[PDB]
This record gives C-alpha cells, structure tokens and sequence, in this order.
C-alpha cells in the first residue's frame, strides 16, 4: 500500500480532454519484482458526443469509475433525458457497420448502462422516451443481439386546537414527524436537489412538510388558528407567561426526542420556529421556562450537524444551500464549449452522502399513531404576518 511513484498527465480526444494517473506501488514482498501500476483515465471536459463514447466505452467502468453513475445523476442539470437516450441510440447507429466483436461488445456496454440508469433513476423514463425506445428495440433486433431491459423500459371536521401538542407525548410526536419526514426523504429525487435545477416536486414537498412543523410550533405557542389567508384573520386563545411555557416546554422536548432519533430535519424545523422573530419575543413566556428546558434548547440551538451526519434524516436545506454554493463556483461550460465534468463530479460527492443517508433511513422501524397524525392533518399554521401580529397582541 506505500507508493514508489506518481505520474499525471493530460491527454487531448476528437471533443474531450483526459487526465491519466499512473500510480506505481511497492510490492508486499519488499524484494519481489515491481506489481503493475494502478492507473486511471478520467473524463475532465468534452462535448455533449464526447460523453457518450466514454459513457459507452468498456474501459471506462475500470478507468473512471465515478463517470457513469455521475453523469446518469446529474444529466437533467446540463441535457435532457430523451436527449441523453437519443445520443445513446445515435452512437448504436453508427456502430452498425463495425466487426461483430466491437458491435457486441460496445452494445453489451450500451445495454449494461441503459440499465443502470433504469434501475437507479426509474422516473426519467417515461412517455417522452417512447422514440427513442424505438430507436432502440429496433437495432437490437436489427443486429440480432436485453430482453428484459426492453420488457422494464416499456413499462414506463373542525381545525385542529394547535395547543392540543400537550396532549401527546413527546417522544410519540418526535416518532411521528420522523414517519412522515423519513418516507418524504426515501421519495427524495437527489438530482432535483442540485442548484441548476432547484419542476423539482420531490425536494418542494419535504420543504413543505419542514415548513408546516415549524409552522405548528409558531402556531401553538401563540396559540393561534390561521382560518382565513390576511394578515389579521386568526382566532387566538387565552394563554398566561406560565401556560405558555409549558408549550415552549413541550416543543423543546419534542425537539430533543427528534434529535435521539436523528431526525434532524424537525430538530431544525422545531428550533428554528423557536428562535423566530415571533416566539423570541415572548420574554414573559421564556422568562416562566424552567431551566432545564433552557439548557436543553441551547444546546440544540448549538447544533445548527454536518459531523452529526455520519435511521437518518438530514435538514434538506444544508444540502440545498451546498449545491446552491457549488453551482455558483463552478462553470457549466469551459470557454471551448466543453461540458465541464469537474463539476458534475463534486455534485455527484453531495449526491452520494444524500444516497447513502436514504439507505440509513431505511432503518427505521416506525409505527402509524392514527390520532397523531388526525392531529397533525387538521393544523393551519400561520403565516409569517400573522405570527408577527399575534406576538404583539400576546406580548405587548
């Protein structure tokens, strides 16, 4: 495992530009001859054809492993789907009249990566592909070469009291905003999440479900009923400095149980609603918080995460703001017109910690509470005008 020498160098192809490591390693035995170097040839830049040839060149999945799964990932951000497929199907095409051994060789790559991007990202196929597909069952049979791969590819009453949350225990409440937080995060499409896309309904109803946990919290607090959308349409209820508190008491604990569960998203939703302009406020409501309650939501207000990160659910936005920061840094294009695959590298990074992140969320073993979430259905949170207005009728 210790190296003797390291060479790198770049190699220029019709429309891309390579790079080849040559890594040479000591041998186990100290005086045995010198192994084989460890080399790589990686894609770095290249126009939209260009991927395509090293997509369906056999070398590549030895050569460049990362080059197949990121390009399959993040493909919507620079080209289109059925744009994708039709070049696949262009390169087929063009190899028709090659020496049987390249033909089988190179559609066996074709066929190989066809199902790997079905199988890791079912939803881009759909009816838009339909030509394309056509394209394709047609020079199979043409060249008499999958089978499956076609057959898989052809187949695509009153409101709820906010301030009822006392009611539940905690740790129940915590269960059940991790239920609905982790099947949104196992639904989640990570390419939506990626900063030339976020058209992205996968992330939108995550933050959703994120945005009306922190509205619960803001609403039952003040113990406010949004029943019309102005900024002066609520009902609001009667809460003493000490009734109050108990609230801000219980949201606190239901932030900690989220937390013993690494839900991390309502951990955030919840603590984020609590240092809201609206709730921070409320000096007479946190000046009755008992302070072991304060400790406890400090120590969480430290928290935001990412060393935490290592079931499972993350705060999306973290992962949002990243690919936001990234699609900023970095250039879709080089000057030549080249696609400037670096990039769609480091988005793959991110992509990856989100993939394996899903199969840890997997292990949850989390049961429906019918009446938690009944409760859960029937809450209006208010709206940021609202909140403000609220908060200084009940704390002047």
């Amino acid at each position: 495992e210790e190296e003797a020498s390291v060479s790198v160098w770049d190699e220029e192809e019709d429309g891309a530009t390579f790079t080849v490591t040559s890594r040479q390693y000591r041998p186990l035995d100290p005086l045995a001859p010198l192994p084989p170097p460890r080399s790589s040839r990686r894609l770095r830049a290249g126009t939209l054809e260009a991927l395509v040839r090293h997509l369906l060149d056999a070398r590549t999945a030895g050569a460049d492993m990362m080059f197949t799964p990121a390009l399959l990932a993040t493909h919507r951000a620079f080209t289109s789907t059925p744009a994708l497929f039709g070049l696949v199907a262009d390169r087929l095409e063009a190899l028709e009249s090659y020496p049987p051994g390249e033909l089988e060789r190179t559609t066996g790559v074709a066929i190989s990566v066809l199902s790997t991007w079905l199988a890791s990202h079912p939803e881009d196929f759909g009816s838009e592909v339909k030509g394309q597909l056509d394209r394709l069952e047609s020079f199979l049979l043409r060249t008499g070469y999958s089978a499956d791969l076609i057959r898989n590819l052809r187949a695509r009453d009153s409101p709820a009291d906010p301030t009822d949350v006392l009611v539940f225990l905690a740790d129940h409440l915590a269960e059940q905003l991790t239920l609905l937080d982790a099947e949104l995060f196992l639904n989640l499409i990570p390419s939506q999440c990626l900063g030339g896309l976020w058209l992205c309904p996968s992330v939108r109803a995550t933050v959703t479900q994120f945005n009306k946990v922190a509205g619960a919290v803001v609403s039952s607090v003040l113990g406010a009923t949004s029943i019309g959308e102005g900024p002066r349409e609520v009902t609001v209820r009667p809460l003493r400095p000490p009734q109050r508190a108990r609230l801000l008491e219980k949201w606190i604990r239901v932030a900690e149980e989220c937390r013993l569960l690494r839900n991390f998203s309502s951990v955030y939703a919840v603590v984020s609603a609590l240092q809201s302009s609206p709730i921070h406020r409320l000096r007479a409501a946190w000046g009755e918080t008992t302070r072991d309650s304060l400790r406890v939501f400090s120590s969480l207000c430290q928290i935001f995460s990412r060393e935490l990160l290592t079931g499972v659910v993350p705060y999306l936005g973290t992962f949002l703001k990243d690919l936001v920061m990234l699609d900023a840094a970095s250039k879709d294009e080089l000057e030549n017109g080249y696609i400037n695959f670096d990039k769609r590298r480091k988005e793959f990074a991110i992509l990856s910690e989100l993939l394996r992140l899903q199969k840890e969320c997997r292990g949850y073993d989390l049961r429906p509470n019918s009446d938690i979430q009944q409760w859960l259905q029937g809450l209006q949170p208010l709206t940021e005008a609202q909140s403000h207005r609220v908060s200084c009728e009940v704390e002047p």
